[PDB]
């Protein structure tokens, strides 16, 4: 999964997290 604008994961990111 990607993360688009506005989406942001410190973590590396994976698929959903700010907007779930």
């Amino acid at each position: 999964c990607e993360a688009p604008e506005g989406y942001i994961l410190d973590d590396g990111f994976i698929c959903t997290d700010i907007d779930e």
